[PDB]
C-alpha cells in the first residue's frame, strides 16, 4: 500500500506530420520533464501521445495540445524529393483517457514512427498502455 503520485494523460492524432507541432511537443515534454511517448503509424498516419508526471505539468500539457497548437493549420512540408503544401484542414486531436498511475514503466519522453497499427500496440505493450490506443 502506497501513494498514488502520476497523473496520466492520453491524446489521439489524426496527423502529425507538421515538423512544427512534433516540436511544440517535444520541447514541452522536455522543460516540463515529462514523461511517456508519442507513436503514430507511419509518417503520415495517425497515433497517440501519452504524458505521465504532476497534475500541473499534465494540465499545462493538456491545454498546449488541446487549446494551443493549431493541428488544422496548412503548412509547407520539406521532403526528399520537394516542398509541398499540406492540407490539414481535417485534421484533429482527442482527449481520451486521464487518470492516475501508481507506478510507470516510462524512462523519459520520446517519439517514434511505427510500421503498423500492430507494431504500434506492441511497443505500447511494452509499458502495459496498449489499451489507451483506440483504432
Amino acid at each position: 500500500e502506497k501513494p498514488t503520485v502520476y497523473h496520466c494523460k492520453v491524446f489521439q492524432f489524426k496527423n502529425l506530420q507538421n515538423p512544427k507541432i512534433r516540436f511544440k511537443l517535444k520541447m514541452n515534454s522536455k522543460e516540463l520533464s515529462l514523461k511517456g511517448l508519442c507513436l503514430r503509424i507511419r509518417d503520415d498516419g495517425p497515433g497517440i501521445i501519452i504524458v505521465v508526471g504532476n497534475e500541473k505539468s499534465c494540465k499545462f500539457y493538456e491545454n498546449l495540445v488541446m487549446k494551443r497548437i493549431k493541428w488544422n493549420e496548412d503548412f509547407e512540408l520539406h521532403t526528399n524529393t520537394g516542398d509541398i503544401k499540406m492540407d490539414m484542414h481535417n485534421n484533429s486531436i482527442s482527449k481520451t483517457w486521464e487518470g492516475y498511475l501508481q507506478d510507470c514503466k516510462f524512462k523519459g519522453w520520446f517519439m517514434k514512427v511505427c510500421n503498423d497499427q500492430d507494431s504500434l500496440l506492441r511497443t505500447l505493450g511494452q509499458f502495459d498502455s496498449e489499451h489507451f490506443y483506440s483504432p
